[PDB]
């Protein structure tokens, strides 16, 4: 039987590309979502039209709370429910917005940014491991050491996620579970963002003066979960077209 | 007027060393504590006997909660209440224990490990800036963050977040003249519950001396980072590990 | 038409697995060697037996000297002479031996270690770029560069230099469509000379499988980096170390 | 009796600041120079005026060659002959210039950039140790991982120096010798650089929109060689005003 993968925030953009490429490679997928029900099912329909009963959806808020552990336990369960196995976990879901040091309460910002980018990936990892070419891939950020201004919580989240990638690689290696990361720089920009401000970020990218397509990010994910990366663990692959190498 | 510092978890060990050294340097100190009331009060006694009206104690739980912001805001408030100013903040307080991936609830482990090592520093940092000359923050990090102990995922994630904060905070608060730096022990004072055999196993790994760092040795680097000799230093983590992080498996 | 690749030190061990896998992927290969004449010619034969006119050998000493630029210019020239193009450069050749601080002269050690591991890669990158599709360079680095073996400073200085090259070359050659990246083994193929308890000592330390990387596992990452699945990857060093660099002392 | 320091390229700018602060701390100093004999001599006189017989100068080209090892052995030897001891070694001398990938020969650029920045520090280290609060301090570069364009050989030099620092810390720790680095970001700008170009770099620095004075860099070196840094080794202290944290 075909292996099975969980992709968090898989309904749109980069997570959608991961789930599609994983499916095109022959995985059965769990498309997690929070708000994008319509887009998630739409993706599942497309994938299932290709091969019947190879894509299911799963809803969960990934914000930190007393219920988070149980939601993450159940995302992993849905993969075992649908497919009888869970070979791959891609922690892609992420909140990202500014939290100046000098309207959500700060405690809610903590809950969303630290929960989605860090704690939920920790809890999903716990449940993944407990339930067992098994690997985990975490969507990190190649700009962590040169962070966006006023983004300290988000940024604290992605650093926490780098530490979890490393800790979990060390601890889960005895179980044959590899744990790795993929770090975009500028991939798909928010439709929210202004076009002028978009081309400002694009022009900074040495390799082609453009952003990464979502497929380019998914390519790194595909490599990491493959047989070609079977000695690779605790590694984080930058996919940033040299953006992080560029001084101020 | 003498400047004033806040040191979190300052009742004993390394935070005591920081507070004492900051006090010997001429600072007034808020000794923040959680459970260690007698040790906190004993230390504020010692320091006030040295210079009257120069040490207070301040109780707070730094576990993450929806009341954490308020608690951190009050820690900073207490320094202004006592001393009319707050020049320096040392984020020393830290919970530290295993959380294996395979009777505390996981929700509580998240709250204590992430709260003490990362969210309280963020919140204290926020409160410190908004209440505002040589202003600086020093975060107690960990030199072994990239070669972590087995099954310390949460603690390690919180120390990594602390590195992230140090950097983001240094960047954002530089315009306000606040510097933000770190001090990363490898092995310093070992746990009180640890047995001497297990301590010596760690001691024997340190290239420089085959011994742990003293609390004064850690405190020395913090005192450098707050001084006028570090006036251009920000976003920097100073490793104080006797070469331990260079030693391969 | 088939693209072509240069692999330094490709007669044996890891560079040989690299050249074999490039060739299976469809590349024509220049097999560079220094002393391993017999092995190099044997490899070209096997590759050519499989697909005709797809492999040449090229001899060069990559020790630093005033003629090293010319030699490196000639290794790149040999690919154009043989195949009409040069698409891929792999910097694999490396001297590796201890150089304690406290019968080769120090002048020679500096020359072999820094030349093979850094200066030759720099000069090759220069000639490659100047002679100029999916063009890319992969340098063979070392995952233990921050946790070096004792008394291996010149070697370690060379590997660090190689990281600096990867990044500086990635930045500068980006506007030319040339990507530059790295593959950093931990313990892979273990030395001929090394005793057998030393090998098992190193093997026990590897979290993932308690074994060293096969030559082919290292080559897989090189192959990924030069493929059309890495078109946005530049200035990245991929560890292929079974988690070894994560194990504390 | 008073301890003694060797400082390389100590005649001008940053190295001169380091020599002076060491001397003010109570060190006797070997002022090394290559071309700047008048400034070296000028410093030694100033310093000997303060304290009789506490400053000497010592000339040596630090470009890589087959005589380099002998030259570095003689710099160390000069401190022993003059003062009877060599407690501190500061590796400050640095060639710095572009070497684009696409009127010196390239082999000479290699020899100057790699020799001054990396090989001479390694030979000076060998000799320092062989001859024995003992410490070495290397002048590194905060911008090593975000290099200036077309500075690959310089950048290769500074990276090697980080590795030396680490390798030397580990190997000389049993002899009680600590090895550390100080990494400037933007410090003293070349005097002949136009103020308008100087200002483009200044403006990039978060902490105060200015470059570090030489004395500011010297301050960190002073720290590292003091009794206040006695457990510190293998460490590189950035002195950069937050410059390296600033994204493109
Ligand atoms: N795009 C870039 O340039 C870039 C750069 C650096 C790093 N990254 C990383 O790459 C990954 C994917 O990036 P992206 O731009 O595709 O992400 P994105 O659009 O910002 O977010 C992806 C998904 O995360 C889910 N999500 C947000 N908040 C959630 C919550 N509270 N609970 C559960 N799910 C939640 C959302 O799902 P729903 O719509 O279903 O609610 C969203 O569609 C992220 O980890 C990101 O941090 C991206
Ligand atoms: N010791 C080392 O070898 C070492 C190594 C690497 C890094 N570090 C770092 O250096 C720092 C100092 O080390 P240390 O060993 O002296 O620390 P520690 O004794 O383990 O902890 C210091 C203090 O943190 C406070 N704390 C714990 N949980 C708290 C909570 N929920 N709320 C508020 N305060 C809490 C405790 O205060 P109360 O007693 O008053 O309850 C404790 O006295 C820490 O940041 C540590 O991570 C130390
Ligand atoms: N093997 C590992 O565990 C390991 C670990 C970390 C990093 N690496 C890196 O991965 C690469 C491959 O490893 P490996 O073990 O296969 O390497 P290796 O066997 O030690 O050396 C590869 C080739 O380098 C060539 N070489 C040595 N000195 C030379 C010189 N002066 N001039 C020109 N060529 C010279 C030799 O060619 P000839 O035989 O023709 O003389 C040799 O076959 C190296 O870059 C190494 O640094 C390997
Ligand atoms: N200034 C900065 O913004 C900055 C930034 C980053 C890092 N740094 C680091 O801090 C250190 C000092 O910087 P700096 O600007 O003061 O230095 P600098 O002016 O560029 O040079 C320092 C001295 O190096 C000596 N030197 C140059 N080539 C030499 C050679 N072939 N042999 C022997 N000595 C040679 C020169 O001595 P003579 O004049 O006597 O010939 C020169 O005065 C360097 O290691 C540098 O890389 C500085
Ligand atoms: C720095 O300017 C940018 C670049 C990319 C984006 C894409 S939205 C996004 C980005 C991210 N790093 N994480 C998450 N979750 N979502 C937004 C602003
Ligand atoms: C590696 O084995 C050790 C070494 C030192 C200690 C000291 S207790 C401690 C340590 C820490 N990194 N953070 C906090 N908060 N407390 C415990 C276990
Ligand atoms: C002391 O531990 C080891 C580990 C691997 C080896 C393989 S031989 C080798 C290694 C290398 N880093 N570079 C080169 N060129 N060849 C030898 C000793
Ligand atoms: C921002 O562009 C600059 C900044 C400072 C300088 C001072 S000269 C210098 C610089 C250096 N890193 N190393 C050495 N040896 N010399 C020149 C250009």
């Amino acid at each position: 039987e075909a292996p099975a993968a969980v992709v968090t925030g898989a309904a749109k953009r980069i997570g959608r590309a991961i789930a599609v490429k994983l499916h095109q490679t022959g995985y059965r997928v769990v498309i997690h979502y929070h708000n994008s029900a319509e887009a998630a099912v739409s993706l599942a329909d497309e994938l299932n039209k290709e091969r019947s009963n190879t894509a299911v959806v799963c809803q969960a808020d990934l914000t930190n709370s007393n219920v988070l552990p149980a939601s993450c336990e159940e995302i992993i369960n849905s993969c075992f429910r649908a497919f009888g196995r869970c070979d791959v976990l891609v922690n892609n879901a992420s909140a990202f917005y500014p939290t100046p040091l000098v309207g959500k309460t700060v405690e809610t910002q903590v809950a969303e940014l630290i929960g989605t980018n860090a704690i939920a990936p920790f809890l999903l990892t716990m449940s993944f491991a407990q339930r067992q070419n098994l690997s985990i891939v975490n969507l990190c950020d190649a700009m962590v050491d040169q962070p966006c201004m006023a983004f300290s919580l988000y940024n604290m989240g992605k650093h926490a996620l780098v530490g979890l990638t490393q800790s979990a690689a060390l601890e889960l290696a005895p179980y044959g579970i590899r744990v790795n990361g993929v770090a975009p720089g500028v991939s798909l920009l928010p439709v929210a963002m202004g076009e002028e401000e978009k081309d400002k970020w694009r022009r900074k990218v040495p390799l082609g003066r453009r952003e990464a397509s979502a497929e380019q990010i998914a390519d790194a994910v595909i490599f990491l979960v493959s047989g070609s990366a079977q000695y690779i663990t605790g590694s984080i692959i930058k996919v940033d077209g040299g953006l992080s190498l560029v001084h101020a």
